[PDB]
């Protein structure tokens, strides 16, 4: 889809992430969008165009939604669906004291079933954590930033050595031999969990990020959180097996989830 630039109104500054500018707008004066103005040098651009409809069509409820791009431009835009409370790791924080456990499980249920979705299409999310979700106006949280990290040119984010790299949501042959797959996603959904169980805290907080490769790698791992219970830290914990075949899929992970659900 690509969409027509005099259809977009730009309203308010969102801030900066890791394609530039993203502003919050309208199309066609009625729907809520995010924008994202990619900053020239920052995307594999070419690549991107070449590879975007894919992502287009994914489409589930709990994505926050591409819906298009505008490409005969520049810099190119990235059009997406807007989420009105922001990031989930922000919202954590700001709401820390406020979550009753129920309401933790359920944006556990919310983003697992966005990545079964992404599983049954065998697409990659590649930098799955709280950061890259968003909360809506209802609380309802949705993954965002599914698969681009792909296109990123920025070598202190590519390299596992960098430091910006999501060394500590990343199963040990990710940070050995950049083999990404359906698994290390299940090994970044277990940290998600655990920063939705802590409130937002920082996995491994303390620790760099080459003391956390060495110690995952070692058998090191995240702590139960205060107010999760055994139940829910043994799920989160599963997405850890050291190898990779040993993890269980989104779709187990979600049965999981509605049956700790249906005890509660
Ligand atoms: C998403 C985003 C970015 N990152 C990126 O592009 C980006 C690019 C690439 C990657 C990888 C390739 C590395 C994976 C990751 C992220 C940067 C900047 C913005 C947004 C953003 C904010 C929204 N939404 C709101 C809404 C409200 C507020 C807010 O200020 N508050 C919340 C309520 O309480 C008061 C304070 C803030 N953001 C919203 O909907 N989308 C769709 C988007």
């Amino acid at each position: 889809w690509e969409i027509d630039p005099k259809d977009l109104t730009f309203l308010k500054e969102l801030g900066t992430g890791q394609f530039g500018v993203v502003k919050y707008g309208k199309w066609r004066g009625q729907y809520d969008v995010a924008i994202k103005m990619i900053k020239e040098g920052s995307m594999s651009e070419d690549e991107f165009i070449e590879e975007a409809k894919v992502m287009m069509n994914l489409s589930h409820e709990k994505l926050v939604q591409l819906y298009g791009v505008c490409t005969k431009q520049r810099p190119i835009f990235i059009i997406t669906e807007y989420m009105a409370n922001g990031c989930l790791l922000n919202y954590l924080r700001e709401m820390r004291h406020r979550f009753q456990t129920q309401q933790l499980l359920e944006m556990c249920k919310d983003v697992c079933e966005a990545m079964e979705y992404l599983e049954s299409k065998q697409f990659l999310h590649r930098d799955l954590a709280a950061r890259n979700c968003l909360v809506n106006d209802q609380g309802v949280v949705k993954v965002s930033d599914f698969g681009l990290s792909r296109y990123v040119l920025d070598d202190e984010y590519t390299s596992s050595v960098g430091s910006k790299f999501p060394v500590r949501w990343s199963p040990p042959e990710v940070l050995m031999y950049s083999k990404f797959s359906s698994k290390s996603d299940i090994w970044a959904f277990g940290v998600l969990m655990w920063e939705i169980y802590s409130l937002g805290k920082m996995p491994y907080e303390r620790f760099t990020n080459s003391e956390t490769a060495e110690h995952i790698a070692q058998g090191l791992r995240l702590y139960r959180p205060h107010l999760a219970s055994e139940k829910v830290y043994t799920i989160m914990y599963s997405c850890w097996h050291e190898k990779a075949d040993e993890r269980p899929t989104f779709k187990i992970l979600l049965s999981n989830i509605l049956d700790v659900m249906d005890e509660n």
